[PDB]
């Protein structure tokens, strides 16, 4: 038979390994020839594997690259302007790759050019609260200073935005061993830790869902009208550059001024972690000087889009997508995900060659330019938004399959919780000590839910990956799953470094490719059930439970300000009412879905399930973030990787005790409560009987 | 049998007459008790007629009313401040109504309060080009002047906006006999002409699709957060008041300064039509003084919403809607439309009682507060936008059934052209001289298309009626039809006056109610086919033909500026390409629709037809008009009643030779060409094979 078991059994660890090796021998940086060649290869293979159609969708988007003949670096400069110390021009290449060409040196993509010189201020992780501590509590002024911040905790674009608004004139990002060197493990090539010469690449945009900086709202096709650079979305206004911890030690060791305010500000280097302005007495006249010469350049990118046409509902799309561009070799990020997608396509294609077709259409995507701001997925979604809006069932992401080897990690919409619980109960655990036990059992034991006993942790979707446009802009039910470590937002130690190689994975992460195989079963299994189940496998009652938890949480935040809630008559009654109504209606809808031979009622009902995530979309978007339209979830305004619930109310309450016009600030809290209550009620009403 | 013929034959002229009489004995001003009572009556009758459910949907919206104890009026004031002439405090009531209470006196709804005094400037119709002529050609400065404008040609809100931007400190609107007194017909009560004491009420907002001024985007429900008045949408900043032509004669007869620039500026009164500033020498020291004391007040309004559940596709909605609130008695506007809807409901209910149900769900609506800015329909659509977005097949409007007795008038989306042509070929003409001929034949003879031989005129939808939110905001295929005169935007002579009575209609417009019956057949017939046809009766190829005509037209406008198109490289190639592609794809889709027992393919195909109008929606809206989202059609920025095609490009080109930075202005033209070409291509792609 052709059922999910047939699909799952066809998946092979050995194939995932072969594909990973194949995808990671040379760099595949977005906009380069090597990445176009890999695009064409995947297009050819997906055709051979059996898909109905496989096309490249290309766009011309703003990318950013260092100047090959004018390298980026940072100096300590003495009183006469002699550069007495320079940071590295490249990461030492790993064994056997020392002759690979076209390894892009470390740089912060989209940094403007400049050569700012000044005194350093150390800002810990450069979080919103780190800057509050400096400015409000320690009275340190960052204006006209070069800030040095350690990577970790939040997306680097948020760090740069926060430094910019503090008045910094440049930002230096570095990897501290406290966050990127696990105790008792060796540096790469002998273990999975970051060496002191290693450096994390990454873009520093603040696009808030816009896609290509030059074409917000519309695909960057051949006739697109582009904004000028000065009106581009999301570009930083000060130079930025990342360095390793050998170099950081040299910049930090001389730091003077104030001591760190407490131990949460001290990393693991043998330096005091003084916050500064500037260096200690002997060196008080030395300054730090950046030299940044990278250029932004409109460059063609290529998505591969494969279609397996549905036998019964070809106008319903279940999408499995992940990116293909990498900073260097992409051994984990993204190729451990891409190899998984490739083997899923192969397995579905095997069934198809035996005469099977899924009920609904499955679309497979190899996105480009994810590393430069989710550009490939976003431009494609902009181009196809009307098809996706009216036909998109679900989107499953497929970036890195592993970031550890401890247990499963799933982040998804509540609509998919039951599907995930059920699927994982049917899959074998790959974990040592759980042989013959289900994945559900090992996962629940290692990652217990903080709310529910005997349930595994499933997180909200944040952002920093290609599901953003589908979920937060378009309101298509989305999910992601990977193997993870025992933290969360900093990246594994060799994240976005030249050391992320095939050997890293094969030697230290997943020698048997059993965790990759388990991830292929979870992602592929989800796609299979979404594309094949007669009734869409969404449970609206799970959304009701979570909405109540989020309503309690946002209410609790507001209740830190009881006097203001009295003065301004701030009531959450409408929101709790809406959540109660959603709970009641969802219960009744579930009864009809269980209690209803009628394909019209069925599909009516499948349409109600598909459009439920869609109902949380507000076409006016969130304040000053028009591409974040989901009212229940948005990327945190302080950390793009993290999800925030009731973001419009959350942001209206954030730091409210500091606003100069409390009447106006509390009015806006009330406005956002109205918007949230209305949207919850409206979503509930889509589940009522239709007439 | 239960087919369209059964439905149509059940409709009776005599019933329409009885209902019109019933709806027009007392005023039904929005927000008043009398209008709530009529709401409850219609709700009860629709229940008795057989609908499945009939509910009131209420909202609390900003309305505007004169102060009963402090009347509005205008004076000529002499040098000492003596008021030597005052305009009327009320219209003389018609025969037999001189003891009716609660007739609202003439006023401009939403005018602010004020008592401005100044010299008059006469501005013809106060159109954009009238102000261009005054300011640019005649060098007359309106700053700090009271402007006097004749009604006609464009929506009065546009007049007031144009006066405000010219710097006027007040606006006086009046009805000129040239526009409101047809040669050779008597004044009311002895004919259908406007008497000199008659005055046209009407709101002067510029809401651009927003609905309730205080709650743009969201329904004005019980917990809604409201903007403060100073941030309300669309309110005028200068006092405004309308008067009749006896009063206007007294204000205009003394006018001095410049002569009218040409005869298109002269009405029919025995005055010179001098443009002024101020009065002739003897009276140079007399001024004009307004006294406006109306107040804006949040007030409850009530929509009646009736449902006839579909037997096969209950989650597809075909909506017949028109408003119920009137300025006074509403003899034509809206009750000639409401009586028609009432008889349609009765007829569908008769079939339903015999066991019939339409294929799709039909929703019937009696909207409130249309006269105050389309408030009832818009708030309801805001509340239900997710249901309408995903389930709305079509909206047929049903305001005034007659504005003349000459021939049919239809304005609709191209998707409904074929449906209208076909239906009218099956209906009998009511016209004298066409007995035994079809409505199509009489209509085509009396109102020939300017493009096509042997085809009738069908206009684009503009605005100024309740279809605006459904069509221009939500992208639901919409249409309207009424009997009309042999002009177009000024209103019939007794429009919005106390003289619009049952007797007006029964005596002078439609004594036999045969034109009302013909309109009931066209509106009801359309609803019947939309709700019952197995394949939705839309023809996408008709959109292709019109898109080419609009592309030619906008290209021709740009080509008035050949040097600028060369300098700035302004190409329409992408738009013509998109239109060509749409034509090609629509042709193929039509072949499949003809060539396809399979309910999934059918409904797939019906979904492609239903979502085609939806595809022209841009979620970012038009520049500074976020609620006008349709890229092909928007209300003219110079006249809300009129539709404009390719409005984003049209507005970018308008008066472009006057812009100070031509580079920037032409850049914006190019941007709007990109947006239009992309949206046309995207819409075309929704008609491609789905996978
Ligand atoms: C959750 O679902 C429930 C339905 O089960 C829904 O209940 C509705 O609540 C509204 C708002 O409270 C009710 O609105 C009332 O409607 C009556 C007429 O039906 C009006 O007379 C009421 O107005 C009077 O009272 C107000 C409050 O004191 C005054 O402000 C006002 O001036 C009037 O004097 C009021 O508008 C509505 O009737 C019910 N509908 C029902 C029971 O079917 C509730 O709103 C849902 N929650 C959300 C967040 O949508
Ligand atoms: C109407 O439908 C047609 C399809 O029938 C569609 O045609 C497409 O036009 C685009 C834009 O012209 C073509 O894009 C080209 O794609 C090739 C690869 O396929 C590229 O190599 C081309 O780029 C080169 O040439 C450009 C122009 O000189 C250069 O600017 C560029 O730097 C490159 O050197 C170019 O991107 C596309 O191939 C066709 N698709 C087909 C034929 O299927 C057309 O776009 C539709 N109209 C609209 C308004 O969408
Ligand atoms: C995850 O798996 C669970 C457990 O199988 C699924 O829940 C079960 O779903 C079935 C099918 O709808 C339910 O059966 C129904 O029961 C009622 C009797 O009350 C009957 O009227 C129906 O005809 C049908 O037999 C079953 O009760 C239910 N079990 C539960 C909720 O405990 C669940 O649907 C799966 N989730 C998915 C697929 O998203
Ligand atoms: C308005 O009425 C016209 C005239 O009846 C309708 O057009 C006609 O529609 C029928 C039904 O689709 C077409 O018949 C088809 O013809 C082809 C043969 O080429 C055949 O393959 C199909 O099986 C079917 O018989 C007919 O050709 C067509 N006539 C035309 C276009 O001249 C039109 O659909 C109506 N518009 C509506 C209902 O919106
Ligand atoms: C990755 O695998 C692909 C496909 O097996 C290899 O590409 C093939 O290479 C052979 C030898 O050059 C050619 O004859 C085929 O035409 C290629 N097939 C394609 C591109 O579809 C590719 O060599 C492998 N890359 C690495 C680094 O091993
Ligand atoms: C850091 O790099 C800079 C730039 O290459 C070095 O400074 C240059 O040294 C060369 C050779 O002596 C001079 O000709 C250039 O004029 C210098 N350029 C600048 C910008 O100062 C510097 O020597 C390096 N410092 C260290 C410690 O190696
Ligand atoms: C319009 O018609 C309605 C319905 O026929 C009339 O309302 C009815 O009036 C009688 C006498 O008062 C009552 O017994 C019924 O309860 C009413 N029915 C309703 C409201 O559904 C109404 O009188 C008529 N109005 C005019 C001006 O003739
Ligand atoms: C126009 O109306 C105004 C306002 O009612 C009249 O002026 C008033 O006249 C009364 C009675 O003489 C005075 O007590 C008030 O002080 C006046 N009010 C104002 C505002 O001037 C005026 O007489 C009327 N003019 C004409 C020509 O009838
Ligand atoms: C810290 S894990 C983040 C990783 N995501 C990414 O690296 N995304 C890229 C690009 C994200 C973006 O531009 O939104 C990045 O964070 O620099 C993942 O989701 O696996
Ligand atoms: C000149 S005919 C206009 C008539 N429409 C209306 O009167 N609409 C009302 C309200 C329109 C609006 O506020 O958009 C008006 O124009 O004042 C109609 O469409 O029959
Ligand atoms: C790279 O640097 C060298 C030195 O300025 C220069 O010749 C070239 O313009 C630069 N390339 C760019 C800016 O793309
Ligand atoms: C920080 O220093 C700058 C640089 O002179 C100054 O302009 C700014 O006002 C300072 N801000 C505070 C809070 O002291
Ligand atoms: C794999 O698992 C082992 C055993 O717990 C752990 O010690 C090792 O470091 C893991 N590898 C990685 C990269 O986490
Ligand atoms: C109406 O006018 C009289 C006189 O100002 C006044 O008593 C009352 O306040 C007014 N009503 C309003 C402003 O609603
Ligand atoms: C119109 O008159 C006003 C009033 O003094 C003046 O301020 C304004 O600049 C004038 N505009 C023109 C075009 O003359
Ligand atoms: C009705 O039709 C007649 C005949 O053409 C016309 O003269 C009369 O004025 C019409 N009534 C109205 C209100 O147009
Ligand atoms: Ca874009
Ligand atoms: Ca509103
Ligand atoms: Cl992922
Ligand atoms: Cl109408
Ligand atoms: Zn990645
Ligand atoms: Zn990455
Ligand atoms: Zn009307
Ligand atoms: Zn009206």
């Amino acid at each position: 038979k052709h059922n999910m078991k047939a699909f799952l059994d066809e998946l092979k660890a050995e194939n995932i390994k072969k594909f990973l090796y194949n995808f990671t021998q040379i760099p595949h940086l977005a906009g380069t020839e090597q990445n176009f060649q890999l695009a064409k290869q995947i297009q050819s293979q997906w055709k051979e594997f059996g898909l109905d159609s496989v096309e490249l969708a290309h766009y011309d988007v703003l990318l950013s690259y260092p100047n090959k003949t004018h390298p980026n670096y940072i100096s300590i400069i003495n009183e006469d302007g002699n550069e007495i110390f320079n940071t590295s021009l490249f990461e030492p290449p790993p064994p056997g790759y020392e002759n690979v060409s076209d390894i892009v040196p470390p740089f912060s993509a989209f940094s403007p050019q400049g050569m700012p010189e000044g005194d350093l201020v150390y800002v810990n992780y450069a979080r919103t609260e780190d800057f509050f501590k400096l400015e409000r509590d320690m009275k340190i002024n960052c204006s006209g200073k070069i800030v040095i911040a350690r990577y970790g905790k939040v997306f680097r674009g948020n760090k740069v935005k926060n430094a910019q608004l503090a008045g910094a004139k440049g930002v230096i990002l570095y990897s501290d061993p406290a966050d990127y060197f696990a105790p008792g493990v060796k540096s790469y090539p002998d273990g999975w830790n970051l060496p002191g010469g290693g450096v994390q690449r990454g873009n520093i945009l603040n696009l808030n869902g816009a896609g290509d900086p030059l074409t917000p709202g519309y695909p960057a096709n051949e006739y697109a009208y582009r904004r000028g650079i000065a009106e581009a979305v999301g570009l930083p206004s000060i130079p930025v550059h990342p360095i390793g911890y050998y170099d950081a030690q040299k910049l930090l060791e001389k730091m003077g001024g104030s001591a760190p305010p407490d131990s949460s500000w001290r990393g693991s280097l043998k330096v005091p972690y003084n916050v500064g302005p500037g260096f200690t007495g002997n060196f008080s006249t030395q300054k730090v000087k950046m030299h940044i010469h990278s250029t932004n350049e409109v460059t063609r990118i290529y998505n591969v889009i494969g279609t397996l046409r549905g036998a019964v509902e070809p106008d319903r799309y279940v999408i499995l997508g992940g990116h293909r561009d990498s900073w260097v070799f992409g051994g984990i990020d993204p190729q451990s995900g891409a190899a998984v997608v490739h083997e899923i396509v192969r397995s579905f294609g095997t069934l198809k060659k035996e005469g099977w077709r899924p009920r609904r259409t499955i679309l497979f995507a190899s996105w480009d330019a994810e590393e430069f701001g989710l550009l490939g997925s976003t431009e494609w979604a902009e181009e196809n938004s009307r098809l996706l809006q009216e036909r998109g069932v679900a989107y499953i992401n497929a970036d890195s399959s592993i970031e550890g080897n401890y247990t499963l990690r799933v982040d998804c919409t509540p609509l998919m919780y039951s599907l995930v619980h059920n699927l994982t109960k049917e899959l074998k655990s790959p974990d040592e000590g759980f042989e013959g036990k289900s994945l559900y059992e090992s996962w629940t034991k290692k990652s217990p839910s903080p709310e529910f006993s005997g349930m595994p942790r499933i997180s909200k979707l944040g952002s920093g990956n290609d599901f953003e446009v589908f979920f937060q802009r378009l309101g298509i039910a989305s999910g992601r799953a990977r193997y993870t470590k025992n933290n969360k937002f900093s990246g594994y130690p060799l994240y976005h470094s030249v050391y992320e190689t095939y050997e890293l994975v094969e030697k230290f992460y997943d020698p048997m490719f059993k965790y990759h195989l388990t991830v292929a079963q979870v992602r592929g299994g989800m796609v299979f059930e979404l594309a094949n189940s007669i009734v869409l496998p969404f449970d609206c009652r799970d959304y009701a439970v979570v909405l109540r938890k989020y309503a309690d949480k946002i209410y609790s935040i507001s209740m830190k300000h009881p006097q203001e809630m009295k003065t301004y008559s701030v009531s959450f009654d409408s929101l709790f009412s809406a959540v109660k109504n959603f709970t009641e209606i969802a219960s009744k809808f579930s009864e009809r879905l269980q209690d209803f031979s009628n394909p019209i009622v069925l599909r009516m009902m499948n349409d109600q399930l598909m459009f439920l995530e869609r109902a949380f979309i507000d076409p006016l978007g969130l304040p000053d973030r028009p591409f974040y339209r989901h009212v229940i979830y948005a990327p945190s305004s302080h950390n793009k990787y993290a999800g925030e619930s009731f973001p419009g109310i959350y942001d209206a309450l954030f730091d409210i005790e500091s606003k100069v016009d409390p009447s106006k600030a509390w009015g806006e809290v009330k406005r956002q409560i109205y918007v949230a209550a209305f949207t919850v009620q409206a979503a509930a009403e889509t589940l009522s009987e239709v007439a």
